[PDB]
């Protein structure tokens, strides 16, 4: 499906990316390399402010591109945010700003660090010739220390992996819908369930990797989109593709309603590659799966798609004791509504339950 890009082995994640810029982006680098120092001393908006206007132009192709909203993307948050406590003002200047708002705006992603950036372009696995486990990958930009910022970008990024064996059958589905077929769509839609199991496990590694009091007080504010103030020209899991992928896949209508979580979701949609974004909706172009599978009268079909929902249902159940573990209970130990985010958590994991036909 190359001309989405997306990757069989690892699938909406950018595949073995840039990580060095050219020569005359050094400058660029050793801020965005040396972060953990900058933000700790103090001599990064010293260090940003004492610098120059570089052209985008010398950035050749895709993976240079995306590096670059990487390495200006680390840099911007930190420079806005600082160390995280009062700092936090002062529009960046136009020195970071025209590169970033002009990268931005060519690779068609907004001006601001998001899950493309962070996580997806964000690795690379040490041994070239060894496979994708946790030892043998790395991030390639921290915030601070003990941030766990490498366990969370590369957790986060397992899990677009699991999916990509999963995501890697539905030209199979689809076949097989359209030239009738039904035990090929049938071990397809178990194929999935079964990566979508898979997809599970790796989660279970976020206890392992990630310190629950450490990410919400520490990494989590360098990664809060829109809280602050930009004053720049004109005007992070959640932004992936995984899970909405599936949501359209097996015809769970999220976007579809008149509320708030449903909206949300849609919008989401603007912090993807545009290539994704495109991919999503093709699949929605396509026949219904939920619709064929239901004329069908089929009981071992319902079951194999009642697998995909279970299994879709699981993670985000799941998700949601992540979210007690590594938001609320640290939250409340931190000198009115709340947390209405629970709410949409679990309207949303309501919603891909009631899809379900037994
Ligand atoms: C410490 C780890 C994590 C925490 C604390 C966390 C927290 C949250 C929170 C609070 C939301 C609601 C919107 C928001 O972000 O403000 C959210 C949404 C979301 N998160 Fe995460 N998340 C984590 C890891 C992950 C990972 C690894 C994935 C996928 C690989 C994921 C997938 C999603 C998705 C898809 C949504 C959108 C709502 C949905 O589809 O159900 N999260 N997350
Ligand atoms: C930053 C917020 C926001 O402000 N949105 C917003 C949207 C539109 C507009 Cl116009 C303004 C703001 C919003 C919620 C806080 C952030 C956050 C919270 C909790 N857990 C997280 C875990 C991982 C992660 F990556 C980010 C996490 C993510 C983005």
């Amino acid at each position: 499906m190359k001309e989405y890009h997306i990757d069989e082995e690892v699938g909406f994640a950018l595949p073995n990316p840039q990580e060095n810029l050219p020569d005359f982006y050094n400058d660029w680098m050793f801020i965005a390399k040396h972060l953990p120092d900058l933000i700790e001393s103090g001599q990064l908006r010293e260090r940003v402010e004492k610098l120059n206007m570089l052209s985008i132009d010398h950035l050749t192709d895709h993976k240079s591109q995306r590096l670059a909203r990487l390495v200006l993307g680390c840099i911007t948050m930190a420079y806005v945010w600082g160390k995280g406590h009062g700092d936090v003002r002062k529009v960046l200047p136009r020195n970071i700003a025209v590169p970033y708002c002009q990268l931005s705006k060519k690779l068609e992603l907004p001006p601001i660090l998001v899950y493309a950036d962070c996580v997806l372009a964000n690795w690379k696995k040490k041994d070239p010739n060894k496979p994708l486990t946790y030892e043998n990958m790395d991030v390639l930009f921290s915030f601070r220390d003990g941030d766990c910022s490498k366990g969370f970008f590369l957790v986060s990024l397992l899990v677009e992996i699991a999916a990509a064996s999963a995501i890697k059958v539905i030209p199979t589905v689809f076949k097989a819908m359209q030239m009738q077929e039904r035990d090929t769509l049938l071990k397809a839609l178990l194929e999935i369930a079964s990566c979508l199991e898979k997809a599970l496990q790796v989660f279970h590694q976020i206890h392992d990797h990630v310190n629950p009091k450490a990410f919400f007080s520490v990494l989590r504010i360098y990664l809060s989109g829109w809280k602050g103030n930009p004053q720049l020209s004109d005007g992070s899991a959640g932004q992936s593709s995984v899970f909405q992928c599936f949501d359209v896949l097996l015809g769970i209508q999220q976007t579809a309603g008149g509320g708030h979580a449903a909206q949300f979701l849609q919008d989401m949609r603007r912090y993807m590659p545009p290539a994704h974004r495109n991919f999503l909706c093709s699949l929605e172009s396509n026949p219904s799966v939920r619709e064929f599978v239901l004329s069908k009268g089929d009981a071992g079909l319902r079951e194999a798609y009642d697998a995909c929902v279970k299994a879709l249902v699981s993670l985000r159940s799941y998700h949601l004791q992540i979210v007690t573990k590594y938001i609320l209970i640290p939250a409340s130990q931190q000198p009115t509504g709340g947390t209405d985010l629970m709410n949409f958590l679990k309207t949303v994991r309501s919603t891909t339950e009631k899809s379900l036909l037994k």
